[PDB]
Parts: structure tokens; sequence; C-alpha cells
DNA sequence: CAGCTCTGTACATGAGCAGTGGA
DNA sequence: CCACTGCTCACGTACAGAGCTGT
């Protein structure tokens, strides 16, 4: 439907919620703007240049950064997604994981980490805090880090400047775990 | 892409400029809730019931309306289309109209109506305004009217005064 | 008056657009 | 041709709000 843009040894995989109708308009990842994303990935130096979605095949294999999705099937969305679709699509979420073995797993999005949590680490999570999450992705070294989702929508962190510090952050933890390898 | 809603015996046709992305999505004309049509619809009366979009079925049925698209294929919006394709498309528009013959259409838009007249009639209009256009769809009885762009209560006007025109029309026999 | 599960609500910037009216 | 008023949506997310349990 939306196609991932995933291989193996991939320092980081960035995983969105469900693709939004421009997104499976374009059949490209994070389209939009306003999505914070394309912006934020050349901001933080991940990217030295300004990419936009047309880009994102090329991520891989230069910079290290697959995409993926926790639920597959398009919705506007993000309202209307069933609960069950959510956990549903965490399942199989995982395996992909667990088969291509990035360094991190970015989530993309608070709301999809609370789940993740829940069904496959069967943790609740009080006040669950950006960043680095304790628990790795099972049978894996892959890290788990939270991200506001890079949508307009999300009024709490109005501009791509906003959400730039988790992107650096990221970055970070990228290049330390180069060192130890 | 969206299908039309057209029969035969129509009282009016809505033309819109092209299938946004939720349209198609959904399946449905103008699902909005910002677009703002629907509502518009039954402040003028021409519903006695607040529909919704999920009721375009029923339209030429219970209600004698119609829906079509200047340009068929869906867009996100008009940065997209070209100028070519509102020519091939509005003449597509033309032969559904010629085909269908409703009494009036009715284009959504000031822009779009700028568009047909000038590759259908070959007039380009100055100080367009809203309402009764003096000419009619060729080869047809069909009307043209042009209603603000319906993407509230302040724009009502026009639909009830296409209502009563609607009336006259009928009227006459 | 704290302690959690559950359900829905106004939220902030900004791109995009329709319509008027400009320099 | 842009520059303006004003008003959607945008791959959501932080709240206060309602219902119960308990030292």
């Amino acid at each position: 439907t939306l196609p991932d843009i995933l291989t193996f040894n991939l320092d980081i995989v960035i995983i969105g919620i469900a693709p939004g109708l421009m997104a499976a308009y374009k059949g490209h990842h994070y389209p939009g703007p306003g999505n914070h994303f394309w912006k934020c990935l050349f901001m933080s130096g991940l990217s030295e240049v300004q990419l936009n979605h047309m880009d994102d095949h090329t991520l891989p294999g230069k910079y290290g950064i697959g995409f993926t999705n926790m639920v597959e099937r398009t919705t506007p969305g993000s309202k209307d997604l069933s609960s069950k679709e959510f956990r549903e699509g965490g399942r199989i979420l995982v395996q992909k994981l667990q088969k291509y073995q990035p360094r991190i797993a970015v989530f993309n999005g608070k709301c999809i980490y609370e789940i993740f949590s829940k069904e496959v680490f069967g943790v609740k999570v009080k006040n669950l805090e950006f960043g680095l999450q304790p628990h790795k992705i099972p049978d894996t070294e892959t890290l788990c880090y939270v991200m506001p989702s890079s949508s307009a929508r999300c009024a709490q962190f109005p501009r791509a400047q906003d959400k730039v510090h988790y992107y650096i952050k990221l970055k970070d933890l990228r290049d330390q775990l180069k060192g130890i390898e």
C-alpha cells in the first residue's frame, strides 16, 4: 500500500503511525510540508542538504535511515485507527525489526510507543518521556527512541524547530553507538 | 478516481473542480466536514433534513441533484492540474451535460467557470459575478450558474436563489 | 484529596486555497 | 503578478472532566 523503505545494517529506522492521505497519493514518505520531518533531518545534520520526500529511497544506503510504519494501511489519520488495529500492527512491526536489526528504532509519535510497550513489553509506562526507552527490541540489539510526531497537527510543538532537539539527540545516540562497535 | 452521480431528468448538477483526496478516500462527494455544501443545502431547503456525505447517492432520486467535477482524476489541490487537462476535462464535461441534460449546471467556485468560459465559449469574462450566466450549455437548454466555492450562512443566499430559479424553470409548465 | 482506566475535547504554527482589491 | 483577510487540514498530543477504591 505504502511500501516500507527498509534494508539491513541501518543506523536508524523511522516508524510512523499510519500513512496519511497525501503520503499515499504521492507514494513517498513524509511529503507534507507541513511535515517537519525533512526539515528536521537537515537541521539536525542527519542530512547535510534539504531533502523533500522524493529523496526518500536514497536514505538507506547513503544516510543509514529507513522508513516503516506501525500501521501499513492508509488513514487520514490518526484518530481513526482501531485499538485492535494498532496492536495487530505491533506484531508485524517487530518482525521486521528483528529481521532487519537497525541500531535504533525511532518511533514517530508518542501514541505508537505507548501501545508497543503495552503489547510488546507488557509495560504500561507511566508518564512517558521522549527519547531513549529502557527496553531493547526483543531478540535484537535495536534500541527504541520516542519522538513527537512530526505532524503540524501536534500543537504542543508548533514548529519544526521545536522538534529538532530530538533529532539531534538521536544523531548523538547514533554516534555513540558507533563508538562501542 | 471518484465516480460522478449523474441521472437523466435532473434539476441540478453540481460541478466541482476535481475531487480532493479525502473525497476519494471516503468515496463520497464533499465529505468535508469543512466543505459547507451539506449545511448550505439544508438551510436553503433544497434538503428537508441535514444530510451528510453518505447520502450523495440518494440525491438525484430523492432530491433531484447530481454531481460531477470538471476534471475527473483525484487531486490534492489545484496546483497539480495543468492547463491542458482542464481543456481536456472541460471538453468531457460538456459531453456529460449534453447527454444527461439537467436543467441547471451549477459551478462551484468562480475559478472553474472562468476556465470553462474562455475554453468552451470563447468569451473571457470581465468581472465575473455569481448567479446566472447568460449562456446555455451547447446544444442543450441547460443553464449555467455560479456559486461561491463551497469550501456558510453568509452564502446560503446563492443556494436559495438557485432553488428559486429551479422552481421557475419547472414552474413555467 | 490523592490513586488509576476510560472518553472525549481546544489546542499551537503553517501551507494551501478562494475571493477582492490592490501597488 | 503578489499581498492581503480568514479559514481549512495536518501520519497528535496534552489537558480537565467523569466515573470508583482505598489508608
